[PDB]
């Protein structure tokens, strides 16, 4: 009664194409109908059936050609329509229910609004239609709603026609000229304050920009209007790119499983996406809202004006969009930032995702549920797959195979394969091995081993390469590794890389199980850095002594290096202090580590930004992916401990870093933001000074904070040291701020990730609070998700209670919303990772789960995963 899995073998070209589909909606809450007249031609036999995709719809009557139409059946999930002509014009009429739509998948409620989401496959929730990426469109929507209720009609495109009906209704109707696939449909209707203001592209459209927010929130629109600017003009100067209509939307909603959607001229985001103020919104809400904007921008080329050609292929789009937002993001602020927290992301989250159950390579073979499949993986993951081809292939040559890619395929619905070939195509690269890191999955391994000989002054490294085997695959191959290099003398400056004579780039072409790269005229031994800037996404492997880590901390010329020199470093002493932790002894730490970073606190020249990021300690996810077998309890119980041995270690100079950073301006600017990182680095640490210093200066930033990056960091840091301010200023905090949601989900995360004894107790509680409501995603996620996804000591309690708390949970959301359920299934679906009793725990979790009424397929694909 499960769906079956799908397999990306098995892709056939549609026997039926929709040219044209002209929709009419009559808007209710209660009852919307919808009328659909598709033009429709046939590519296959001529005996083929038209198969139509629906979910939850009342079907009221099917005509072709306008005759009604008796040669058809309903079956489960689908319309399936027999004995047609080669051409034809199709009637659909049917009747949905906005109100009664929880999932939030298809036409929904989001407070008093009307709106959509279609990807994946919600368009068939709203009427009976070929809902796969490879039928192209061209869409006419009109809208008929009452009046008063739904000023605001909104659909993709151009405004085309208007009018007034008795009963105080009004209808708009809209035409998006570009054919599309339906998941890229969009509907809005409400009442909205509108932010309005204009681009000029640099070959002179003046495109009208329109932000829709709830009415009041006028003053919280300015800064994502200036990221949307600011993401056009990026796309013009970095990759040539202009929009293409004259009119880019953007509306606001409360009710949103996703962060945000890309429907062509008419994207829906989050509120949380879009809305900032100083008071309200920190820094990284900031920079987030900037690169969700972008990233929803560049998909206007890279997922609309080239689409996928099925759902396997995502890839094509989120991983080359994800590049986009990240290099919009790094070109615009700090690129070390950046790219320092995407592999911390990398290495933290998507590496645990590879190893687990649910692992798939960028390009899935097999699919129960595809929401299931907007992972990590296929994002961030392939992300780094398409800065390898940046890598090998340098800018200018990039740039030629996108633009390939655009020739060739603009219009059209296009494969991964589709765009390595244009790379390859435009560079003259060859990327034929290349193409292994699309179909397979796991994470490769590199060990390195060096020799330095001072007879001969060669220096050589045997690089090997290994992947695990996977759950989903038995087979590995040797992957085509970029592994960047650079060596350092004694001096620390750079020793050019040559051999026989040549220069040999810095770039090694890591192809084979293990192979020997030898370079000649190393007149001293050097330090090497290695895998530069993260250059592939692999584990490395390589026997470091910590002076060649301070060593490098020191002097390595990319600022990356120095902070994963940094990471490096605590690596080995997180491994020893867990051992220790678990047979009872307390942390043990060389003094000259410490001074590692006491150096970093007092050298005037590093970048504050990278500073900061050196003295924030990897999360307890990232230190997870250390072990064979996580202990979440040592793992939380060490990093507290490493940050207290810090604390006290560097009491003076963290307190003058923290003063010295001081900043009486509050400004969204890359240089502020970055002092900031800095002081608020640096407070983290004081906190778990001597109680009543850090009690002071912890309370005196929050009640003296001039914006919410700074509150926030106090407050934070009061529940993470448990000091005696902390109910005070949660309670105060609530008080001012709980009719915003948004800004109590913050205040939820701290008391999901509080480390205090009665942490499940509180969260608990927290779901009577007045701000918090299971029919809101952002809360679920803030309170429950952080609670079993960001405190897995709690999670992880040995008597089982967080286990049993998200069943209780994942039982509701099941029903109510697969899709919030199944991003919060994700911790329990780790249990092999764990010791045999809390297996035992969280496997009689999932067969708990297993057995539910109405099991979602959502939740059924990964809980099948997981016991297997
Ligand atoms: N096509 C959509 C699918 C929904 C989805 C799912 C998971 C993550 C994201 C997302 C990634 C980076 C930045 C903002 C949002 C998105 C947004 C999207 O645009 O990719
Ligand atoms: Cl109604
Ligand atoms: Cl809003
Ligand atoms: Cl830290
Ligand atoms: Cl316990
Ligand atoms: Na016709
Ligand atoms: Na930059
Ligand atoms: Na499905
Ligand atoms: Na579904
Ligand atoms: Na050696
Ligand atoms: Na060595
Ligand atoms: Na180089
Ligand atoms: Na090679
Ligand atoms: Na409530
Ligand atoms: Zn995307």
């Amino acid at each position: 009664q499960q769906p079956q899995a799908k397999y990306r073998h098995d892709y056939r070209a549609p026997d039926y194409q929709i040219t044209d589909i002209d929709l009419t909606f009559d808007l209710d809450a209660q009852k919307t109908v919808v009328t659909a007249v598709s033009q429709a031609v046939r590519h296959g036999a001529s005996d083929a059936p038209l198969r139509l995709n629906g979910e939850d719809l009342k079907l009221v009557s099917v005509h072709i050609n306008d005759e009604p139409w008796t040669a058809w059946k309903e079956e489960e999930g689908a319309l399936v329509i027999s004995n047609l002509p080669e051409r034809f014009t199709l009637k659909i009429i049917n009747e949905i229910s906005p109100a009664a739509n929880t999932a939030l998948e298809g036409l929904y409620q989001s407070g008093d609004a009307l709106c959509t989401q279609c990807e994946a496959e919600g368009f068939r929730h709203i009427t009976y239609y070929l809902d796969r990426p490879d039928v192209l469109a061209r869409f006419t929507t009109k809208i008929i709603a009452d009046k008063i209720k739904y000023p605001f009609l909104l659909s993709n495109g151009n405004r085309v026609a208007q009018g007034e009906l008795e009963n105080g209704r009004h209808w708009v109707q809209w035409q998006d000229p570009f054919p599309k696939p339906c998941y890229l449909f969009a509907l809005v209707a409400g009442d909205f304050d509108v932010l309005r203001d204009t681009f000029t592209t640099r070959s002179g459209r003046e495109v009208a920009l329109e932000l829709y927010v709830d009415r009041g929130n006028l003053d919280r629109a300015p800064w994502a209007m200036t990221s949307l600017k600011n993401s056009m003009k990026w796309d013009e100067e970095r990759f040539g790119l202009e929009y293409d209509l004259d009119i880019y939307m953007i509306v606001a909603v409360d009710f949103f499983n996703m962060g945000a959607m890309e429907n062509k001229g008419l994207n829906i985001f989050n509120s949380k996406y879009v809305l900032a103020r100083t008071d309200t919104a920190t820094d990284k809400d900031y920079l987030d809202i900037e690169r969700v904007i972008g990233h929803e921008y560049f998909h206007n080329w890279t997922g609309n004006r080239v689409t996928c050609r099925d759902w396997f292929q995502l890839s094509l789009k989120e991983g080359l969009t994800v590049f986009r937002d990240q290099e919009f993001s790094s070109d615009l602020g700090s690129r070390a930032v950046n790219r320092i927290n995407n592999v911390r992301t990398m290495r933290g989250l998507q590496f645990a995702e590879d190893a687990s159950p649910m692992a798939h390579p960028i390009r899935p073979d097999m699919v129960i549920e595809m929401n299931n499949f907007y992972t990590l993986t296929v994002y961030e993951k392939g992300a780094e797959v398409i800065r390898m081809i940046h890598t090998l292939l340098g800018e200018e040559n990039f740039q030629k195979g996108m633009q390939l890619y655009f020739e060739r395929h603009d219009g059209s619905a296009a494969t991964c394969d589709d765009f390595v070939q244009a790379m390859e195509d435009a560079s003259n690269v060859d990327l034929s091995h290349f193409r292994r890191w699309y179909s397979q999955s796991g994470t490769p391994i590199v060990t390195v081993k060096d020799d330095y000989n001072p007879e001969t002054e060669q220096y050589t490294l045997t690089i090997s390469q290994r992947t695990p085997a996977t759950p989903d695959q038995a087979e590995k191959q040797p992957l085509h590794i970029p592994f960047a290099i650079e060596l350092y003398d004694n001096e620390g400056k750079v020793i050019p890389l040559q051999k026989g004579g040549h220069p040999v780039n810095s770039v090694l072409n890591v192809t084979q199980a293990e192979q020997t790269f030898v370079f000649d005229n190393v007149y001293f031994q050097p330090v090497p850095a290695l895998l530069c800037e993260f250059s592939a996404p692999v584990k490395l492997e390589y026997k470091w002594s910590d002076q060649q880590l301070t060593f490098l901390m020191r002097h390595a010329r990319n600022d990356f290096s120095r902070w994963d020199a940094a990471q490096s470093l605590l690596a080995t002493y997180i491994k020893l202090n867990v051992a220790r932790h678990q047979q009872g002894q307390p942390l043990s730490l060389p003094v000259h580590v410490a001074d590692a970073f006491r150096a970093v606190l007092l050298d005037e020249k590093i970048d504050p930004a990278l500073a900061a990021e050196i003295l924030t300690l990897p999360s307890v996810n990232e230190m997870a992916e250390l072990f064979d077998i996580i202990d979440p309890i040592a793992i939380a119980e060490v990093r507290e401990a490493l940050t207290r041995t810090l604390a006290t270690e560097l009491a003076d100079e963290l307190l003058a870093i923290y003063n010295a950073n001081y900043q009486s301006e509050y400004r969204v600017e890359h240089e502020d933001i970055a002092k900031r990182t800095l002081r608020n680095a640096c407070l983290r640490f004081l906190a778990f000074g001597e109680t009543h210093l850090a009690d002071v200066l912890v309370s005196k930033q929050f009640h003296e904070a001039n914006n919410m990056t700074d509150a926030l960091a106090a407050l934070s840091a009061a529940v993470a040291a448990q000091l005696p301010c902390r109910d005070a200023l949660m309670q105060e905090y609530d008080d001012k701020w709980h009719q915003n949601g948004l800004v109590m989900d913050k205040w939820f995360i701290l008391q999901a990730t509080s480390p205090a004894a009665n942490v499940l107790e509180t969260v608990r509680g927290l779901l009577q609070h007045r701000s918090f409501t299971m029919s809101n995603p952002n809360r679920i996620r803030s309170l429950i998700g952080a609670f079993a996804g960001s405190n897995p000591a709690a999670f992880h309690a040995e008597d089982g209670s967080g286990y049993l708390f998200l069943v209780e949970m994942l039982t509701d959301l099941n029903s109510r919303n697969p899709q919030v359920a199944s991003r919060l299934i994700e911790p329990l679906i780790r249990l092999k990772r764990y010791d045999a009793k809390r297996q035992e725990k969280m496997r009689a979790a999932l067969e708990q789960l297993k057995g539910l009424e109405n099991l979602s397929g959502d939740l059924y694909e990964k809980i099948t995963k997981a016991l297997a």
